[PDB]
């Protein structure tokens, strides 16, 4: 009951917006559930920084006493949530 | 140099916020660059859609005619965009 011309730049552009917003509110909820375990933020962001691969802000935390065996509302490390085995071992390598 | 207590709730909420713009600056921009490229919005919307492994709209732009062969800015189709064999079996399936 549709064709491929019955979809438009507008129809590309509010499915980006919407899926956006889920995005916004399940992340959110997400930093909501970590802060609402009582998890020190120091480790919170270590594991934020490990899902992003985000290397700088990783040596950061770590230098200041950030632990990667703390888990998540999933039972899960910063370790588990590294998005790369390098990612891994320069938490690992610490 | 940093100590533990030196991070606090409005470190998490703005490292979350400055990780979620970064994403959605990073996305939005290529999304644009790809309708300017003239890809056909529903093959775009294909490529969003396995993306996001959101299988009603998936569906939805398959039985439209949306074209799973075409490739991104990357070389990529939405055969390499799906997050799961699952999706790619559902997009190749029909």
């Amino acid at each position: 009951s549709q064709s491929r011309d019955d979809f438009d730049r507008d129809d590309v552009e509010q499915y980006f917006n919407y899926m956006g917003m889920l995005a916004v509110e399940g992340t959110y909820s997400k930093m909501e559930a970590l802060l609402n375990l009582n998890i020190h933020p120091v480790d919170i962001l270590l594991m934020l920084a490990a899902t992003e691969g985000d290397r700088p802000k990783i040596e950061e935390l770590l230098k200041a006493g950030a632990d990667y065996s703390v888990k998540d509302a999933d039972g899960r490390t910063a370790i588990d949530r590294a998005n790369s085995e390098e990612i891994r071992d320069l938490i690992l390598g610490y």
